[PDB]
């Protein structure tokens, strides 16, 4: 069924994770037609500034995620940054996430594939839709069987990303496609020491993604985005999550009739 | 508000081609009564890549052909102008005067269109940012236009390729009604060397995106046999697929509409 | 010999034209190895804002240019915007300039070609280097024999232009190539009601143009750029013109040894 | 100040290939005494497009091969790391630790390199704006690096193409020494499907541009027979053309130098 990956960008505290996890569990009970997957990063390994928030470590993060998985029975997904992290993260993560900048790092991909878990790769901002065919092949080579490719924007001049929706049908030829509604509107390093983004475009582009056709949506949410330690400009208020999910399910129900074959 | 659907053959290859397409557009206007149809066709392709490509049969012949369509089917008309002098005559038959993409910054052309009292639809230049359209609309208001449209037809993305940045729809809606050109948006500028190329397979998906995001109309060129078109042969929709595409976007629009943001 | 097209962006007054023309005449006498061509627009037909400066008309402009041509004996070049202007402008203009946004408008090209004058086309920001082959062909078709193609930047995201120097050798296959050092660094509609630009990059990129190899340089200059009515952000101070010309001639003398064939 | 020339075969195909190229680089270092030569070659291509493409013979073998080059020719050495653990061992032989383009934002990799006391050269990511390199340099200074380099290797321009925005050279010079990668800049990412393509014919002209603008060094991969390279076969310079290219850029640099701006 339709996939909805959601949660706070970073594991700011396992307390925050339980709050968001609670709301996601509720939506999970309300939308049985949807498969929810809780997402959160145990470490922001690519911040622009050395002085920005990274996280509390892999140990504290895997622990907090497991708490969410046991307390709410929600599947989990977090991203790895170096080959060694794959195995420990697989203990809890149902889906292992490969960062966009790292989408061509063979060993990271193979490490993830080896865990036997499902793998979701963020399409690099420097990658062409058709170039993702090779990414999928690496994973298959490594034994991955459940592979996802996530659209999250493409380099368009400086400090800007554009979403070429032509990629959704193109990538669908070799993998399930997920649309990242949060990072697609951010402005890389836009604020100097941080990245920007325009929240006002999140919903409009998400509606476009389902109208075009995708297997799932990725959307980061936080009780108080403004206070978020990371991706503050683009995180969605927890309270708006329900309305957007219902909205995309309705659009999908009608649009699906026209989704092209293969 | 009534949804606008601008459709027709890219170029006025002949008065007969126009009546052929017009007949189908008239049939559809009868079924889709919640839609305002506008018949489009250029009397001249003044910007072909090659000197050897088809241009047209002239302004005189073209306007005559468009008038025939309006009289026989009672359909509104739109066509593009290329130099200021053409505004006046074209305004005699055109309900909406279209301003080519490459020309969206030419002050005199915009002014010439504006003073005719007709509606004006500006194709957003491939070099223009969405927020730069505010001044385009200002120029038109200054020249007297009361009904203004801004059309999204793609932006330069590397060489011989265009990308559609859907953030442009809500941005431009701040100062004008917004039209999405479903056919030129999948065009590959100069892609075939002496001609431009295109990917027909992406027309429908992107048009669904456009209506899900929210726009006031769609512009899509159609032709009985796209393969034989004298222009835009790679992006023109087969006339028989027109009805289905329209039904589909009216359906996606309806279900999405309640979520369109207020500007 | 090496071509140097220079002058004030717009004909703000024939007074301004005579001042700049005087300095250019002096450089002309000092650099006999160079062919100077005085440039100025009788009308800015594509301003972003309706409230910006356009000019004093085609009559007043052609008159002022002729004054420069007679008083200093300098060849002339100005740009046309609609087909009818070609003939009258040819009376004075040795080289007719085709605006970048208008580089694919067949009739404008043919009108210019018909005058028997030389034609210089600004490569559209939306055009690929190889796409200029067709532009040249239109002109030849129209009877033009002295054809130039000017590099002036390419659309790179929003409100930004990038100079792909690969274009210089590519366009050279079918026409003489001129590098526009002034418009290449401007930021389209950058100031909202006007375009921006960074003067600090003009000289560096001009040095690159001659190191790569081009048949000429196009450079706008003004006694007091800050007061210029158009392109204020990118116009070069008249006083710096001599030093830059000498600089490019020296770089060209050494570099020319390595300019690739054809 | 001494001009830096980083050259060598893209990948350590064998210790013999290295000695072959090293021998010529040593001969050239003897002639061009005003130049500081640094021998480059990767012990691993950790980011190939295809799983079936050549990667290398391992870190152990590679470092052993690079050491042989340093001992036999007395040349400085540089090679890239892909994960933090590799910094320490690689630092035993590498004078300059290179950080791959796609990895220019990975904090731990940068930190690992910085704490070795070796010089660090960061390839500017194809997704990074020139002004965004300031934080990259800050991270390195924070981790202990005292000798830092930023390499220009092109920016994403549409699909499967890169463009070099020479404005990056003076911009980046504000916080670090600047190197121009003459070979990867003409590369066509994923251009050949399972491999990347490239246009060798543009290497020389763009390198002339780089030195005319002003930079502190050039990075150019060379190989006895580019056509047979196991990687970057499309952008690697034939070893015999190396000498001429270097002479030419030293000449253009000299004549242009008096015009280089002060930052
Ligand atoms: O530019 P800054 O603010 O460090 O932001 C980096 C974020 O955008 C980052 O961690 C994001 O989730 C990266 O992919
Ligand atoms: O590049 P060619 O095929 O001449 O095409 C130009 C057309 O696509 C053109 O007339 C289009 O309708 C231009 O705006
Ligand atoms: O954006 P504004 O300030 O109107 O500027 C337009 C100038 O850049 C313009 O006339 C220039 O010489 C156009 O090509
Ligand atoms: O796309 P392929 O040919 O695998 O190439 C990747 C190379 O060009 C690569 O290793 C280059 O040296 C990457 O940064």
């Amino acid at each position: 069924k339709f996939l909805v990956i959601a949660g706070p960008n970073a594991i700011e505290s396992e307390e925050l994770l339980l709050k968001v996890g609670e709301e996601i569990k509720r939506l999970s009970e309300k939308f049985k037609e949807v498969e929810f997957v809780f997402k959160s990063s145990f470490d922001k390994a690519n911040r622009s500034s050395i002085h920005s928030f990274r996280g509390h470590g892999l140990e504290y993060g895997v622990k907090a995620l497991r708490k969410v998985k046991e307390e709410f029975g929600l599947k989990i997904t977090t991203d790895i940054h170096e080959s060694w992290q794959a195995e420990p993260v697989a203990e809890v993560a149902d889906i292992i996430q490969i960062p966009a900048f790292l989408c061509r790092q063979t060993d990271l991909l193979l490490a993830a594939a080896k865990t036997g878990r499902a793998v979701n790769v963020k399409k690099g901002q420097f990658l062409a839709p058709w170039d993702t065919k090779n990414v999928v092949e690496k994973l298959k080579f490594g034994g991955a069987k459940e592979i996802y490719l996530t659209e999250r924007g493409t380099t368009f001049g400086y400090n800007n990303l554009v979403v070429d929706f032509r990629s959704l049908p193109i990538m669908k030829q070799w993998a399930k496609v997920i649309y990242d509604a949060t990072h697609s509107v951010q402005l890389p390093g836009g604020l100097g020491d941080k990245s920007g983004g325009m929240r006002e475009f999140i919903f409009p582009l998400i509606r476009a993604a389902v109208a075009v056709g995708c297997d799932g949506v990725f959307m980061e949410t936080h009780p108080e985005p403004e206070k978020a330690l990371s991706d503050a400009s683009t995180q969605l208020p927890l309270s708006q999550l329900e309305g957007i999910i219902e909205a995309i399910l309705e659009i999908r129900e009608v649009a699906s009739k026209y989704y092209e074959t293969i």
